């Protein structure tokens, strides 16, 4: 399980997607 | 196909490049 | 050690997490 | 060469580091 997939890869996607949620919301209210 | 390449890797590039398009445009109009 | 894990992967996580620390702090003071 | 290392990985690092150069400069002048 872990060997077939490392948590680093999952975190990478989460960091990008998660950041977008906050960053998108910031610009969502105003351009 | 999928085994040789996971969608997570592709998404990572898209997230970075995609975000840049929006982030770049924001600063494109003004410094 | 290095072969089992490349520094590029580690740097990637650091770049995302590190950037968040600075970016988060910027928005931390003000929305 | 290419098989041992894909351009996607290299681009990922460049995207993060490159973005930081521009993003850092923006905040460099002002907080
Ligand atoms: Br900057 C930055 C944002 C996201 C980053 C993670 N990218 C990778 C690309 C590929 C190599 C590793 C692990 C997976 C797949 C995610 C790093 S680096």
């Amino acid at each position: 399980s872990n060997d077939s997939s490392d948590p680093l890869v999952v975190a990478a996607s989460i960091i990008g997607i998660l950041h977008l949620i906050l960053w998108i919301l910031d610009r969502l209210f105003f351009k």
